[PDB]
Parts: structure tokens; sequence; C-alpha cells
């Protein structure tokens, strides 16, 4: 790779409650819900980043096809359907719950073996007052050659930037 | 469409017992098992058709990424993972079991609404001595603008031809 595509399959992965549905809602509808429900059925959405909005107009309109595992990450025989053929993996944890970091690390290791993914590790819920050490997390991401970003779905902080960073990386690769 | 791709996601769909795992085994390993087991985990395989083996060498090497639903077609919240982003759908029934035809028709209707698929309706098990009327089935496929083929995983009849027909259709579209 990288072959240029009409859209880029992107797995949105993380333990329940870390804020995946909230990242999608904030991203796509500029809205946040303090209370959320369990997902009914498969969870998909699309999002377009145009990098010029120095980039080649043909390559730099990047469309994400986001698959939110939304609970299916529990099932070892179902989750590969989310990974297969994905260009990007967004692995989310909650800064206030260290257990969710531990699971994210396990997923990063699985993904690195599975295929070549552009992986972004997302520290969500930074608006809250930390069970993790961010510096350790940043070091972790460097050691594993991951993109890293700190976000709040609640305030909107760095939500679009998740996909800006991914799109920059896809372009760099296509180029 | 059609955008040229490094591989073409292909959903292999049909009621249990119609012969999906057998089509894959015959296709990929030139082998048939008279007895088969329930599938453990997600079921994927790849297959390449080279159309020159009058065609443009760049476009005519067609790689299929085959996702066998392998039992998951029962689950309405799981099956969309198989359909989403698929270029082709292979909908298989068993000529000796009309119930499997009725289900295949329901799936064709769902797929036609879901997205633009190249759909091939496969009449498997033709080696057996028919609960269906082939002419009705051929008429059905014409009315719904489907590719149609009669196959035996047991003897190997027309198994490779499923993918020859699909590859011809993908090329026609890319062109
Ligand atoms: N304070 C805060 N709460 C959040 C944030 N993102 C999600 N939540 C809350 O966390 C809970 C779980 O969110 P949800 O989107 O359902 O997580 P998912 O299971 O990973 O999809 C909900 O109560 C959300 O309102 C955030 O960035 N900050
Ligand atoms: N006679 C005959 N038997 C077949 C054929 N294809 C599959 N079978 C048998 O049908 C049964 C179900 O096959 P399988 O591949 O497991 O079907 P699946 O559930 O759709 O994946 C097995 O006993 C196979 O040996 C065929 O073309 N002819
Ligand atoms: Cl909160
Ligand atoms: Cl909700
Ligand atoms: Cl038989
Ligand atoms: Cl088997």
């Amino acid at each position: 790779g990288m072959e240029k595509k009409s859209s880029y399959k992107t797995v949105l992965l993380g333990e329940s409650s870390v804020g995946k549905s909230s990242i999608v809602l904030r991203l796509t509808k500029d809205t946040f819900h303090e209370n959320t429900n369990t997902t009914i059925g498969a969870s998909f959405c699309t999002y377009v980043v145009n990098l010029n909005d120095n980039y080649n107009e043909n390559l730099c309109n990047i469309k994400f096809d986001i698959w939110d595992t939304a609970g299916q990450e529990r099932y070892a025989s179902i989750v590969p359907l989310y990974y297969r053929g994905a260009t990007c993996a967004i692995v989310v944890f909650d800064i206030s719950n260290s257990n969710t970091l531990d699971r994210a690390k396990t997923w990063v290791n699985q993904l690195k073996i599975s295929s070549n993914y552009i992986i972004i590790l997302v520290a969500n819920k930074i608006d809250k007052n930390f069970q993790v050490d961010i510096l350790e997390v940043q070091k972790y991401a460097q050691d594993n050659n991951l993109l890293f970003i700190q976000t709040s779905a609640k305030t909107g902080t760095n939500i679009k930037n998740i996909f800006y960073m991914l799109a920059e990386e896809i372009y760099k690769n296509i180029i």
C-alpha cells in the first residue's frame, strides 16, 4: 500500500462506556448525550475530511467508513468482521478508567499482528477531573508507533482532529 | 462505480446446508467433503481470476475477498457486516430443497435495496437426482437482472465459473 480508495474502512474499537457512540454523535451531528443506550443492530457512519480545507485535489478528499464495534468487541468470532480490510483503527479508552486502557493495549497488539493498520489511540473524557498517566500513554504510543490524541466528546475537543490526523496519514501513505 | 480495487469484497450467502463451505473448499483446495461441520469463527478466503488466462493487463487480474456468512445469515444485526462495501454477492441455494430457494429470493430482494451489488444466484447440488424448476429459477434471475449458474461442489461443475462470470462483470463495470 497504499492504494487510493473511494472510502477507507475504519474500525472504531474500545471497551463499552469509553465514548465511541459519543465520538460518532459529536463528529457527525455536533451533539452530545450525557446518557446513552445500548446499540440496536450494526453501527456505521461516514465522514469526509478534505485536507485542503498543498495537497493534490484528487487524493486529498478522504472519506471514512466508520464501523463502531458498539459491544461486538466482546465476541472473538464477530470482531474480525470489523478488522478485515480496514485501513484505520481508532482504539479508544477512558482516561478515568484504567481498565479500559489495559484492554486498548491488548487490542493494539492484536491489530499490529492482524494487518497493516493506521492506528490512532484515543484518550477520551479528558474533560473529567485521571486514572492513567498520560506521559506513560504517550510513551506507549511512541513505542508502538501509534498516532495519539486526547479528546472530549462532551466538549468537542479534538474529535474532528482524530480524523484530520488519520487523513494526513492516509495521504502520506498514498503519496 | 466502478472504481478499480486491489480486491473485491464478496459475500457468500445462503441457508445452512446449501453448500457454501463446499464451494469454498472445491474452489480453493480442489477438494470435497461429504460430511461437514459447523464453522468455528469468521470464515474468509481469497481467490484470483486472471481474465487473460483481449483484456487490459492492469484491470483484468481480479482478486476476490470471500466472506462466507457460514451461519451468521440467521442474525439480522450481524449480516450487514457481510454486505457493507461488498462488490459481489453470491446467493446459493440447493436444487433439492425448495425452502432454500425461497430464502435466497428474500436475500436477493434485501441486497437489491441495500446497495449496488453484482449478484450471482447459484443453483448448487445439481449432481443430485430437483425440488425446484430450473426454468422458473432462470426466469426469476432474468426478471431480477441477476447472473445465474448451476453448480456442483461435489463434482466441481461450474465452481470456478461462478467467479469467472463475476470477474467478467466487474471488468465490464470498471470499463
Ligand atoms: N464526561 C464525558 N462523558 C462522556 C464522554 N464521552 C462519552 N461520555 C459518556 O460516557 C457514557 C458512555 O458513552 P458511549 O458513547 O455510550 O460509549 P461507548 O459504549 O464506547 O459507545 C455516556 O454516559 C456518555 O455521555 C466525554 O468525552 N466526556
Ligand atoms: N451432492 C452434493 N452434496 C453437497 C454439495 N455441496 C455440499 N454438499 C453437502 O451438503 C452438506 C452441507 O454442505 P456445506 O458446505 O457445509 O453447506 P453450508 O452450510 O452452506 O456451508 C455437506 O454434507 C456437503 O458434503 C454438492 O454440490 N453436491
Ligand atoms: Cl460525565
Ligand atoms: Cl444512545
Ligand atoms: Cl450428497
Ligand atoms: Cl467441515
